[PDB]
């Protein structure tokens, strides 16, 4: 679905014909007068007097104000109510094309005796940045692929796997930007969902044992809108 500010906001806002004489808590003008936003998106945009009720919570704003607020964020397809902090829509990312594969291997991770291991492989080729990327039309590099990572095959690890698959489909596992490890720009980097790439030790900090990891990555997934 379109992630553009006007389309996203219009998707979740229900028109109010007779708004009350109360403050829009985005622009702090009354809902019965024009939006206080005067930036570039007002020109030939949403009529400034239009007011809507947002999503399930029903909080009311000038439509133009929520368009501006959404535009000043990540524009990831999710829309947060500034009053009650409920989030509407599905957060998706800018991960480029590639493949995600997984299967079981007959080896136990440190701290998970008597288990098999879910081995996940991500493979992302180089390509051309799209309009969603920092430098559209410029090449992006993809270093160190295929990238292997590991989860124990237990109840919680399988839950994490299910959610990682969802995050992958929502283009949230990788992004295009600058590597904090190499300094290279215009390159495919891990996003904000940590993966364990070191199997039998934790000298890198990205390995095992780590008794907190599964709960930590579940929290990271929830923060990116990926929950069960
Ligand atoms: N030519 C190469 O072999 C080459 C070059 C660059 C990166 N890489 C691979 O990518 C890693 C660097 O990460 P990046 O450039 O994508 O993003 P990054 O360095 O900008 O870090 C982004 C996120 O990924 C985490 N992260 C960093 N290294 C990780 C690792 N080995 N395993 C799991 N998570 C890691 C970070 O904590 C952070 O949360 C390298 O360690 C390597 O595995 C390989
Ligand atoms: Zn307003
Ligand atoms: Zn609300």
């Amino acid at each position: 679905k379109s992630k553009n500010p006007e389309d996203v906001v219009r998707r979740y806002m229900q028109k109010v014909k007779n708004p009350p004489d109360e403050d829009c808590t985005i622009c702090m003008e009354r809902l019965v007068t024009a939006s206080g936003y005067e930036g570039v998106l007002r020109h030939k945009g949403v009529r400034p007097e239009l007011v809507g009720r947002l999503g399930r919570c029903g909080h009311m704003y000038h439509l133009l104000c929520l368009v501006a607020m959404y535009s000043n964020g990540n524009k990831d397809g999710s829309l947060q109510c500034p009053t009650c902090k409920a989030i509407y829509g599905e957060k998706t990312g800018t991960q480029p094309p590639g493949k995600m594969e997984f299967h079981l291997i007959p080896h136990s991770l440190p701290g998970f005796p008597d288990t098999q291991t879910i081995r996940i492989v991500y493979d992302i080729p180089t390509g051309i940045q799209g309009p969603e990327h920092p430098n559209p039309g410029k090449k992006f590099t993809a270093r160190g692929f295929p990238r292997h990572c590991y989860l124990p095959n237990n109840e919680k690890g399988r839950k994490v796997l299910r959610l990682l698959i969802t995050a992958w489909e929502r283009r949230l596992i990788f992004t295009i930007g600058t590597s904090n490890t190499t300094g290279e720009s215009d390159t495919v980097v891990w996003n904000e969902i940590h993966h364990k790439t070191e199997f039998g030790s934790n000298l890198t900090g990205h390995g095992y044992p780590d008794a907190s990891y599964l709960d930590n990555v579940l929290a990271e997934l929830t923060a990116q809108g990926v929950s069960e």
